[PDB]
């Protein structure tokens, strides 16, 4: 396909959204070009916008291999294998750094807009796009412990083994999902950069 802009992206999405009957839906936007996406959805369904901030915990010498998420409140959240790939004092050492790379944007993005509520309400999850779905896998597992009453997947493009990654997990709504998927950036016309004040100028109408 091909996005003018995130905004753009953000329509479309809403659109395939519309029928799948969510209620005053959360809209979760992983930083920072997701939250743009995800402002458009959350106006455009009537719902609310909100960041989900998390970080992926690696595995020994393989950082590109999950075995667990730690998020904004510090919590530390291990899958079913993590065991059986490391011992407990490396994942809790992995899980101190990444608090620290994840503390002071969310002290900054929570002052200008708190955590909403996400127990029991419909929750969708949105980025501008995904290639290997290693951020928005993170971003589920803190948001299943949370106790919301649906979880949708939703992005604009994605790649082939990303969709099945998170298919496997989540109700995925992706617009396309090409079998020669370059990388995100390709897919819009207008990928300008979005930066940490730009977040931030988005959640701020978002708050009481």
């Amino acid at each position: 396909m091909r996005f003018r802009d995130r905004r753009h992206a953000g329509a479309l999405l809403a659109e395939a959204l519309a029928p799948l009957g969510l209620e005053a839906p959360v809209v979760l936007g992983l930083p920072r070009g997701g939250v743009v996406v995800a402002d458009e959805v959350a106006r455009r369904l009537g719902g609310e916008l909100d960041v989900v901030l998390v970080r992926k915990v690696g595995a020994p010498g393989n950082p590109e291999f999950a075995l667990g998420a730690v998020g904004e409140g510090g919590e530390l959240v291990l899958m079913p294998y993590a065991l059986r790939y490391a011992d407990q004092s490396y994942l809790e050492r992995e899980a101190a750094r990444q608090r620290d790379v994840l503390r002071k944007r969310a002290e900054r993005y929570r002052r200008v807009r708190p955590k909403a509520a996400r127990k029991g309400r419909d929750v969708v999850l949105v980025d501008d796009g995904v290639a290997t779905g290693a951020s928005m896998e993170a971003a589920l597992s803190v948001v299943f412990q949370e106790g919301p009453r649906r979880v949708v997947v939703a992005v604009p493009v994605a790649s082939p083994e990303a969709v099945e990654r998170l298919k496997a997990r989540a109700e995925v709504v992706a617009l396309s999902v090409p079998q020669d998927f370059a990388a995100v950036g390709a897919y819009y016309l207008d990928f300008g950069e979005v930066t940490d004040e730009d977040v931030e100028a988005i959640l701020l109408e978002w708050a009481g």
